C-alpha cells in the first residue's frame, strides 16, 4: 500500500526536503521570467533544518511543515538528515554542499544547541564581530574551504542589521557515464525564443543511449542521462520554442519526478547538449517569506539557542554548476542478438529547458536549473 522506496527513512526525508526545494524553485522562477534560475535548495533546507534545532515547539513546527516533515514519523529525523548528507556529499557524488548559521555580534549561544548541531549537521555557529570587512573575509574563507575554492568570492557587504543569517552554498561538476566526443562539439544555434537565436558551444552524440519519454499533457519531451557516482540528470524540453515553462514547473515534485524516472524507456537518439558553466549569488529571503515562513522574520522563539530574542533576517544562496564533455568511458558496445528494427529519435537541447540533478539511491534533488540561456547571466 506504500511504495517500498519511500518507506526507507532516508528516501522519505530526501523526498520531503526536495519538495521544499521544488517549491523554492517555483517561487524563484516566477520572479525570474527572463533570467536563468540555478538552485541547489538542499543547502538552504539544511540551514533551516539545523536552525530548527534551536527553536521551540511553535517555530519548530512552522519550519518542519515548510520542509514537509509533517508527513514523517521518525524517532530521530536529524540522524536521518546526517545519513542523507553523508550519502549525497560523498566524494563520488562530486557535489559540495554546505550550510552555515551566522549570528549577531556578541550573542551567547547555549552549548545544548551547539552539540546536536555539530552532531547531525557537521557545522558550528559563527558569531559576527561587527567589522564588515573582516566578517565578509571570514565568510568568503569558509565558503572557499567548504567548496574547495570552486565558487567565486562575494563582494556584497554584510549588512549591519543582522540577527540570524542562513547561508547555503553548493557546487557541482560531474562526469557523464558516457563521455561526449570533444571533436563533435561545435558552435550551433540556440533559440532563446521564437524571434532570437544565438551561437553556443554544443556537445553532440549522434548515437546516444538515454532514457526517454514524451509527455503530451505538459507538451514536452523528457530525457535522462546518467552520471558517475549513481546520479542522473533529467531534462524537460518543450516541443515548441518558448520561455514559458510554467506548466512543467507546476508538476515538479519528488513523487512526480520519481514517477517520470520510473516510466522512461531506453532509446537511441541524436543528442545535442550545450556545455554549461553557471554561477549564482543571491538572496532568497523574500521567496521564503512567501513560503509560509514569515513567522521566522517577526518574533520567533529560538530560546533553545539563546535567551536574547533573535530572528531570521537574511538567507543567502551561492551556487555553481558545470558540465562539459568529460565522461568515464565510451559506449559499452555489448554483444546483441540481430534485430531488423530501429526507432530513431532527436533530442536537441537548443532551446530553453529545465534540468534536474538527482541522487539515484535516495532520489534527493541536488541541483535544479531553468536554462533560458546556456551562456550564463
Ligand atoms: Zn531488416
Amino acid at each position: 500500500e506504500e511504495d517500498p522506496f519511500f518507506k526507507v527513512p532516508v528516501n522519505k526525508l530526501a523526498a520531503a526536503v526536495s519538495n521544499f526545494g521544488y517549491d523554492l524553485y517555483r517561487v524563484r522562477s516566477s520572479t525570474s521570467p527572463t533570467t536563468n534560475v540555478l538552485l541547489s535548495p538542499l543547502s538552504v533546507a539544511t540551514a533551516l533544518s539545523a536552525l530548527s534545532l534551536g527553536a521551540e515547539q511553535r517555530t519548530e513546527s512552522i519550519i518542519h511543515r515548510a520542509l514537509y516533515y509533517d508527513l514523517i514519523s521518525s524517532p530521530d529525523i536529524h540522524g536521518t538528515y546526517k545519513e542523507l548528507l553523508d550519502t549525497v556529499t560523498a566524494p563520488q557524488k562530486n557535489l559540495k554542499s554546505a550550510s552555515r548559521i551566522v549570528f549577531e555580534k556578541k550573542l551567547r549561544i547555549k552549548s545544548s544547541f551547539v552539540a546536536p548541531l555539530e552532531k547531525s549537521y557537521g557545522t558550528r555557529p559563527r558569531v559576527l564581530t561587527g567589522n564588515p570587512r573582516l566578517d565578509l573575509q571570514e565568510i568568503n574563507n569558509w565558503v572557499q574551504a567548504q567548496m574547495k575554492g570552486k565558487l567565486a568570492r562575494s563582494t556584497k557587504e554584510i549588512p549591519d542589521e543582522i540577527s540570524i543569517l542562513l547561508l547555503g552554498v553548493a557546487h557541482f561538476k560531474g562526469q557523464w557515464v558516457t563521455k561526449f566526443d570533444s571533436r563533435k562539439t561545435s558552435l550551433e544555434d540556440f533559440y532563446l525564443d521564437e524571434e532570437r537565436t544565438v551561437r553556443v558551444p554544443m556537445m553532440s552524440d549522434p548515437k546516444a543511449v538515454l532514457r526517454y519519454g514524451l509527455d503530451s499533457d505538459l507538451s514536452c519531451k523528457i530525457a535522462q542521462l546518467p552520471l558517475t557516482g549513481s546520479m542522473s540528470i533529467i531534462f524537460f524540453l518543450p516541443l515548441k520554442v518558448t520561455q514559458n515553462l510554467t506548466l512543467i514547473e507546476e508538476s515538479l515534485t519528488s513523487e512526480f519526478i520519481h514517477d517520470i524516472d520510473r516510466e522512461l524507456k531506453t532509446v537511441q537518439a541524436v543528442l545535442t547538449v550545450p556545455k554549461l558553466k553557471l554561477s549564482y549569488e543571491g538572496e532568497v529571503t523574500k521567496s521564503l517569506q512567501e513560503m509560509k515562513l514569515q513567522s521566522l522574520f517577526d518574533s520567533p522563539d529560538f530560546s533553545k539557542i539563546t535567551g536574547k530574542p533573535i530572528k531570521l533576517t537574511q538567507v543567502e544562496h551561492r551556487a555553481g554548476f558545470e558540465w562539459n564533455e568529460d565522461g568515464a568511458g565510451t559506449t559499452p558496445s555489448p554483444g546483441l542478438q540481430p534485430a531488423h528494427l530501429t526507432f530513431p529519435l532527436d533530442y536537441h537541447l537548443n532551446q530553453p529547458f529545465i534540468f534536474v540533478l538527482r541522487d539515484t539511491d535516495t532520489g534527493a534533488l541536488l541541483f535544479i536549473g531553468k536554462i533560458l540561456d546556456p551562456r550564463g547571466p
